[PDB]
């Protein structure tokens, strides 16, 4: 009832996931004693006895018995005690039945042939006895003092079968109960033995999982039950797409049906198989760093060590494929090129030609052209990202093995940089070119060289500190380290310390800068303006004034700001005016 249940369950189970698969008492007691002792005989095996009636108590629990009513008191009450041998019979026969169907897994399945195997000498006791009975020279006495052993070991297995079934467990959570149970039944050779050989045999097929996972770097479940790893979906560009984060259980872990006594290794693991996977995926040739079958070590942990050993060499080997095909080296080079700006020589035509479009209205301009001056170049969460991005000025791509390290958000916050120094940049080299003049009313010069060396300033600051020594960091963490999942995090906190940097040094400034540099180029617009006009004067001061004034506002707001708290080193740079108010 139960077991065709469970059994069902658990089959559409694997299917589901791996798409397949005279009186006694007026007898003499000598002649009463044999009787039952012939019927007990009997028992053991699961049939009746000849003045003993089994209860018919099946799908609840092992099968008990009723002995007749006319029976000594002594006798009886010997029977009693002794029964539980026939109920622990019941149970293992049950549970040798249900681990039938391959749907416990093998793990499950190894687990009660062994038992079966167990089973095969306990007969052979009871053969024994019968061999002594054909001698006619049993007496209960003995036969209990016999018994009283295998009395003990049928009970712990009774135990551990019924443990398993109540608990319905399946692979590691079976190994976690072996697990559990070694340690449940310390200080007697009777249960250990059969604790060790138990899981042993259950180890074996799931080491062998393990180390198909590991040393083959690949999955090979015919049934999915153990704790295992185990997600398949691979999204687009086996889970790159354009933004990515696909290394989030690429295949699941589950830790239900986890052993427990490999957890503190798993985290080791699971990157352990995963690195050989993606560099199966990326495509080369895996191969085994040492093949070694690895066994429950009881009293050691010599697989945490062959764990430790074959993740040292799949990092070792992922970190040479990286640093051979698609070397982080290369991609940092190129982003210190133009992301980073390493070429201004390029920046220059790029401000030429740009700001003829840039004033206009996306959609409305010619996309082409940003290409065209690109190969020129070579000839030489809403407040996590502001709205005033804008919609594109930027175009670079990753490849397969790159965008393994490389996510589309340190792209975008690359962009992001870029575009407050391409603001910063176009603004200072406005303000160059509307420099240029020969020869005395009109003034402002102050102003115009004020604003001047405060922009400079804020643009050489920033970029030094930020990107200078946060970059050779990142570059020393890289080659100090080995681990794939480390570099990413050594990648992740620099990418994040230059974005706590920088603009957004304070995410809640708000942009104030952002407004001096608008009224700055509005001066430089207007300048222009009045320029080529006189190419009044008294509204040219005027206006000079009002600018002059609405920059000493906004420099005034963005000195509060540092000072209170952001940092005022680039304070300590600027002392316009050396000192303060």
């Amino acid at each position: 009832q139960q077991s065709l249940e469970l059994t069902r369950k658990m089959l559409r189970d694997k299917q589901s996931k791996k798409n397949s698969g005279v009186p006694i008492g007026s007898l003499p007691l000598a002649s009463q004693e044999a009787a039952v002792v012939e019927d007990l005989l009997y028992v053991l095996v699961g049939v009746d006895g000849r003045y003993i009636s089994a209860q018919p108590l099946t799908g609840r629990q092992g099968r008990t018995f009723l002995v007749d009513p006319n029976l000594d008191l002594s006798i009886r009450e010997l029977v009693s005690r002794i029964l539980p041998v026939a109920a622990s019979y019941s149970t293992v026969t049950r549970f040798i039945e249900e681990k039938s169907s391959f749907e416990y897994g093998q793990v499950n399945h190894a687990l009660a042939a062994a038992m079966r195997t167990l089973v095969k000498e306990y007969l052979v006791l009871v053969t024994q006895l019968e061999q002594l009975q054909r001698q006619g020279l049993l007496s209960l006495q003995k036969l209990w003092f016999y018994i009283q052993p295998a009395m003990r070991s049928l009970d712990i297995l009774a135990s551990l079968a019924t443990s398993v079934d109540k608990g319905e467990c399946i692979g590691g959570a079976t190994l976690s109960l072996l697990h559990d149970r070694s340690f449940s039944y310390t200080g007697d050779s009777q249960a250990q033995e059969l604790c060790l050989h138990l899981t042993k045999a259950a180890s074996t097929p799931y080491f062998e999982i393990l180390e198909k996972w590991i040393y083959r770097g690949i999955i090979d479940d015919p049934y999915s039950e153990f704790m295992v790893e185990e997600h398949e979906l691979r999204k687009e560009k086996i889970q790159e797409d354009y933004n990515d984060k696909y290394w989030d259980q690429r295949y699941t872990v589950v830790q239900r049906q986890i052993p427990s006594f490999l957890q503190k290794m798993a985290g080791k693991v699971l990157s352990t198989g995963k690195y050989l996977n993606v560099v199966r995926e990326c495509g080369h040739d895996v191969t085994c760093p040492v093949a070694k079958e690895v066994v429950y070590t009881l009293k050691e942990r010599a697989y945490v060590e062959q764990i430790e050993k074959a993740f040292s060499y799949a990092s070792k080997v992922l970190l040479d494929f990286l640093m051979g095909e698609k070397e982080l080296l290369a991609h940092l080079r190129s982003i210190k090129r133009y992301f980073l700006m390493d070429q201004g020589d390029f920046f220059v035509h790029f401000m030429d030609l740009t700001e003829e479009e840039l004033k206009k209205p996306v959609d409305d301009i010619t996309p082409t052209r940003l290409e065209a001056l690109l190969e020129l170049a070579l000839r030489m969460p809403t407040e996590l990202t502001l709205s005033g991005l804008e919609a594109f000025s930027f175009d670079y791509v990753v490849t397969w093995p790159l965008s393994l390290i490389i996510n589309r958000k340190a792209l975008t916050r690359y962009q992001m940089l870029f575009r407050h120094m391409f603001y910063c940049k176009h603004v200072e080299r406005q303000l160059c070119s509307v420099w240029i003049s020969n020869k005395w009313f009109a003034g402002a010069f102050t102003l115009r060289q004020r604003m001047l060396n405060f922009v400079q300033n804020i643009q050489s600051y920033m970029m030094f500190e930020v990107m200078e020594p946060t970059w050779h960091v990142l570059e020393q963490n890289l080659r100090s380290a080995s681990n794939i999942d480390d570099v990413l995090g050594h990648h992740a906190s620099f990418l994040d310390n230059c974005l706590k940097d920088c603009m957004l040094t304070n995410p809640e400034l708000l942009r104030v800068f952002s407004k001096l540099m608008s009224v700055c180029v509005m001066f430089t617009n207007c300048l222009q303006r009045f320029t080529q006009s006189m190419k009044l004067a008294s509204s040219f001061e005027a206006t000079i004034t009002k600018f002059d004034k609405n920059f000493s506002a906004h420099l005034l707001d963005l000195l509060a700001r540092l000072s209170i708290y952001s940092m005022a080193s680039v304070i300590s740079r600027l002392d316009e005016r050396l000192e303060r108010l």
